[PDB]
Parts: C-alpha cells; sequence; structure tokens
C-alpha cells in the first residue's frame, strides 16, 4: 500500500522492568542482559508495515524512578497510545502500573490507546502476578493487554504492532 501514518507511543512504568529493553527489542532486534537505567527519557523510531500502510512510531521511552513522575506528562501529553510496563515477577510493580493507568485515564488524551504489558514472563517460574487477574483487570479497564518477554521476543512486535492495528 501507498498509505503512510505517524504515532507517538510512550512507556510507563516502575524502573525496572523492562520498558528500554521492550522498546530495544522492537526498534533494534537486540535485548542487552546488562541494560544502563534511563535518565528522564530516551527517544526511538520504529517504522512498520500495517496491511496497506506505512506505519511509524514516535516511541517515548521513560525513566521510572518516582524521582521523574513529574516530567511524565512531558512524555503522555501528546501520545496517541501508552504502553504501561510491570513485571511479571514483582507484584508491587504490577500495583504501581494500575496507578499509572489511572494517571492516564485522567490526564492524557482521552482518546489515547493503552496497552499493558506483563513483562519478563520467560520467568514464569517466578511470576507473582497472575496472568487471568491481570487480563480481568485489563478487560474491566479497557486495556490491551499481553504478556511479552523483551528477552526471548515473545509477543514485543505483536504488543506494538496491536496497538498500530486499534488507532
Ligand atoms: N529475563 C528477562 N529480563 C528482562 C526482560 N526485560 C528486561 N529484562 C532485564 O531487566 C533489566 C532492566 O531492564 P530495563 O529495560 O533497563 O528496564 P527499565 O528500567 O524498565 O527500562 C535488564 O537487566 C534487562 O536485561 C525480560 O523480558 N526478561
Ligand atoms: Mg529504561
Amino acid at each position: 500500500g501507498n498509505k503512510i501514518c505517524q504515532f507517538k507511543l510512550v512507556l510507563l512504568g516502575e524502573s525496572p522492568v523492562g520498558k528500554s529493553s521492550l522498546v530495544l527489542r522492537f526498534v533494534k532486534g537486540q535485548f542487552h542482559e546488562f541494560q544502563e537505567s534511563t535518565i528522564g527519557a530516551a527517544f526511538l523510531t520504529q517504522t512498520v508495515c500495517l496491511d496497506d500502510t506505512t506505519v511509524k512510531f514516535e516511541i517515548w521511552d521513560t525513566a521510572g524512578q518516582e524521582r521523574y513522575h513529574s516530567l511524565a506528562p512531558m512524555y503522555y501529553r501528546g501520545a496517541q497510545a501508552a504502553i504501561v510496563v510491570y513485571d511479571i515477577t514483582n507484584e508491587e510493580s504490577f500495583a504501581r502500573a494500575k496507578n499509572w493507568v489511572k494517571e492516564l485515564q485522567r490526564q492524557a488524551s482521552p482518546n489515547i490507546v493503552i496497552a499493558l504489558s506483563g513483562n519478563k514472563a520467560d520467568l514464569a517460574n517466578k511470576r507473582a502476578v497472575d496472568f487471568q487477574e491481570a487480563q480481568s483487570y485489563a478487560d474491566d479497564n479497557s486495556l490491551l493487554f499481553m504478556e511479552t518477554s523483551a528477552k526471548t521476543s515473545m509477543n514485543v512486535n505483536e504488543i506494538f504492532m496491536a496497538i498500530a492495528k486499534k488507532l
């Protein structure tokens, strides 16, 4: 197809749960066991083929520490989509994700598409957040949910593409 679309996406979530790793996997097809902590935010772009449209993603990868919370609106304000990420082995990160969802539903664009990534799914032997519980939470809050693994690539391209399809 000859159509071209572009949209802004922001990743939010407790540090560290794998936000930068998810972006690196999608954008560069790489994964770093030793990933440097993000300071403020980092920016990357990726262009993909979605049916008859060339979709370009402008991605803001935010630093998740609480000291950066006040900067968050600078990144989500004009976003068309967000991926709120938690680590499936860390229940506290899942609770933190729910608070990011609340903040987006109250302060971001009313039409923003919100995805929820249960990351580090490859560490299911250390699971702390039940898949069905997270799915029910996502369904009740109209969030696009998938468990992902930046380490193995499981559902990484899929979650980004599912978002693009719903814009
Ligand atoms: N096993 C596993 N480790 C991961 C995964 N995603 C990220 N990590 C590791 O978790 C650490 C933190 O990842 P990072 O992307 O920096 O987290 P951020 O602070 O949310 O950006 C790094 O050591 C990564 O290699 C994943 O899906 N599986
Ligand atoms: Mg990071």
